[PDB]
């Protein structure tokens, strides 16, 4: 049901560029150049110009590198992604007649704020890890997982492309490659930022405010018990080999009762939040929000970061970390 | 206003005995042993009989261990800590006259459910790492934060008998002495376990099935995206060097506008559960609630293991984790 | 989908004992020595104790009983069954190598509070009759409903172990054997005692203070309607033989569209105490409550049977039946 | 703790631009031309260009100036300071090593919509009147209050730069001189146009349509009371030189009961509207919806205007002014 090996076949002997020297496109472009592709980087002329050029590359400009290439990866960011696609590529690829576009996120698409033509192909291959963790991953000989999608589909040959980049990029074999979509990828990638990272960081400043100005904990002896001390890096190891449930038999036993006890009372509270956060993505509201923002000026954005560095903890945090040596 | 450093010279030459070879009774016992002092190690005839008799100590009985020593340490759990207080220490303790008995937990003496004479000393030293962190950390020569509290005051010398044990396990110099209470140490412990952690992952199973039940997401998709990649163990990584708001820059800027924007929307929310969870520790209606729990023979504790370890996401993680290898 | 046959060959041979010669275990030892068993009596020195040397057995000690069998069967009483078990059979379940361990009740082994080792089988034999009407059956030839479920799997056999006792006590061939489990037997039973029983009973408890008090029907005449006729036993007959809405044809035209109209009206109001009271069974918050009133020294089921007989309805009730010669 | 004096010592010498001749910039250029220092005027080529070249000065281009200048000051609207300082003071505040930006108010750099170097001082001088009363106090020899601030801080000399320019500009000595912030500056002055400007005009426009349409009172003669008679612009004087409560002894004993007591009446109804519209305002969620409303070319400020001059209470005040000569 899901996908363990694929083929490299198609892509043997064409060009394929690949567009933004970043972080995500120095790793993907490293393991295709030893698997034997013909890779050359298409960068905006930047401090990456040289960067890229003394690793052993080729180095163009963004709409020469279109030209020359049959499969293109538009691995630059979001924010910069649709006013530099409009002015560079947009021309292009209404003068090519088979094009192969490759996609690294699930936004600008499936929100329709970046519509290819009819002539193009347009699939997505999305890593899930972090790109520093990955090249220190592929001098062992694993891989990682993705997730594969399809939006428009011209050749036939669509699904067979993906999955041949997928096992081009050193993540299959030994990884899990799961079949996705374009909406889909959006929206799971946006319910972390929304829900359960939000409730997490509110809750460890609403304990701070509880115990310091009802209770008289002292200011420098809550903190070592919330998150000054690396208890949260500790037990959040076990649940990426163990087990989220099965990690809890390395607690006391009064821990475990408090919190058994407690996810089942709190849990219809959680989950009407939940519900509430992923109709306003997928109607497409938060994506008009924040293209607004940025058209305003980031008004909001800028008070929100003096609110947040300039309250009562972290403003305590900041002398704690001034004594431990960090 | 906190401590930095103190003396090791009211407790040389006399014996310091330690009762149970758990956990932190082998860690605790084994710094002390290198700063030269008199330690023999009380335990119940066990498996750790034998291993902490090769590993060079001296084991007796704990009602015979309580006779020679003058300083005792109780590193035994807090489950069993009642029950074999009133039967071996507490026919001792009236037939001596002056003591200092020493407690790594407040739970048992805060509540009131161990209460010694008049006659002796009750302090408090409180590591706050997990034991195994700190033998791995003796090697290099640095220390560890600790949280200091004194009961019952006897001596006048109470208060700097406190600041030596926590310079003679290898606590400071290095690390940080704060001064704190009985009950604010049983008030913090108790608020991770129940305001933040049953949150966390009941934010988490949430997020699992409206995803999956609504959306249409794969079963095996929504696990590599919430919680079964590293991601929350790599992220929390730079919350105990960074801070909590500073490692925000590390991401993207969409990444930073949904989480501060949606922080300080759902923040009165999550107040309301730390006010009501923090009032019913403080007036003891948790430990009535605990203590019963255990004399009715947990049939509570028993069917919420069953319901949380046969649920539908606890079923779909065990086939993914029998698929990568883990 | 259901059984209705089964064999005796895995049970021939060996010794079946019988704990408690009560009212379960006097019928299902019967039926046992006529099917040519090896069945022997462990029974408490009781009045039963010559009661069942006198029916022609061999009566025995409870944890004799258990050094001799290896088919042992549990029918004693839920209440007692906890402190007789850690007393007499936990220690000679531990000095056997294979055990098949057997039992009439699910509520005990559900709720965790008897766990037997790894090394024993564990299955139940639940009748859906009482008694004192089985052994008036068993003259006929037929059989009675059963349930079975098994809870701890060692040998392999332990399905086939509890459909031959199915057969060897006489409730198969000729009736039926359903499949079941541990919670799905206590579940049932204690739903009818929590949610249609005590509907029923305050049901014609406030007919009657309506009718006297409100509209001046005499006190003896009320009673005569309700229930001190014998006609809530006669339309209860009709529904084990002909169905609970074909029983409604042989009652009046005006009967039938009262009863019809407001058990539609009524559905959603007493649907919601159903709801709430499974609930609370299946957590485990009953066996809580039940198993620390017992401790207490039933303070509250003393007030409550004081309350109960001691009412208007009830006091009324002793005259009339001082009346009719009952 | 208010600053009553200060120097004009640090910018004596050197060129003190100012662009923009608008009101606020022809009044303060007047007292510092008298003060004896090197004032240029940069203005637009616009109607301004003539009468500040005949009244004495040497006029030039925005961006030239600047460059002459060593300590400008920007005193040209909030709602076109933010397209002309990018196009034209942003490419040249680069080219300069330091420099001393001014502003005379606080909405621009509160909400981070304008953001300037790291090289650059800004303070802020904001004087409490209007303009057409500075000019006829400076022939007296009085001064007028005003507030100053600093954002970034370069040099060390930041903060005597600001007390400087508040003796220059002729506000001190004679006046006060408030330290503030930039965003205290701009949370007071869009608190009166939030909270007490539009209440006060929206309870003299319901006391109309109440005691027209509901008392018979004429429409000539309910607006002679309320605000068509100069008494409101009487007791408004005796609030500046008197008191706000030691104003109301030179009414009538019955006025008195009247006001006092339903000023605590109705407290916390209009309490409730400050708290809302305060928060509104600080984080930065006012400065989104007028930067949106620009954008989109007014068509809520269109429709506002037309409601508000073609109603009841404002067609029957324009034929009463069609009488009394106004
Ligand atoms: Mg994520
Ligand atoms: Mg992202
Ligand atoms: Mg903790
Ligand atoms: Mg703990
Ligand atoms: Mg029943
Ligand atoms: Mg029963
Ligand atoms: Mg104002
Ligand atoms: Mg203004």
């Amino acid at each position: 049901k899901t996908v363990l090996d694929a083929n490299l076949d198609p892509l043997k002997g064409k060009t394929i560029g690949v567009i933004g020297y970043g972080n995500q496109g120095r790793v993907q472009a490293t393991i295709m150049r030893e698997n034997g592709l013909n890779v050359i980087v298409g960068n905006v002329k930047d401090k990456y110009y040289e960067l890229a050029k003394k690793e052993g590359f080729e180095v163009y400009e963004i709409d020469e590198a279109v030209r020359r290439s049959d499969v293109a990866l538009l691995l630059i960011p979001d924010e910069v992604m649709k006013e530099v696609y409009e002015k560079k590529i947009a021309p292009v690829l209404q003068g090519k007649k088979e094009f192969v576009l490759d996609f690294a996120s699930g936004y600008n698409v499936a929100f329709g704020l970046i519509r290819p033509p009819k002539s193009v192909d347009t699939i997505m291959v999305a890593p899930r890890m972090v790109g520093e963790g990955i090249m220190d991953l592929h001098k062992q000989g694993k891989g990682y997982p993705v997730l594969l999608g399809v939006k428009q589909d011209a050749s036939g040959k669509a699904w067979d492309y993906a999955k041949a980049i997928a096992k081009g990029i050193g993540a299959i074999p030994g990884g899990i490659a799961v079949i996705s979509s374009f909406e889909e990828e959006a929206l799971l990638d946006l319910m972390s930022e929304h829900t359960w990272v939000p409730i997490l960081f509110g809750a460890i400043k609403a304990c701070y405010d509880i115990a310091v100005k009802e209770y008289g904990v002292s200011p420098e002896a809550a903190l070592l018990e919330f998150y000054a001390s690396g208890e949260l890096a500790e037990i959040a190891r076990l649940i990426a080999e163990e087990g989220i449930f099965n990690q809890m038999v390395h607690h006391s036993t009064t821990s475990q009762y408090g919190t058994l006890t407690r996810m089942f009372k709190y849990y219809d509270v959680v989950r009407r939040i939940v519900e509430n956060e992923a109709k306003y993505i997928w109607d497409g509201s938060f994506a008009k929000e924040w293209s607004l923002e940025q058209q305003a000026g980031y008004p909001v954005f800028y008070r929100l970061w003096e609110l947040a560095t300039q309250s009562e903890m972290a403003k305590a945090e900041k002398e704690l970390y001034k004594l431990l040596g960090r």
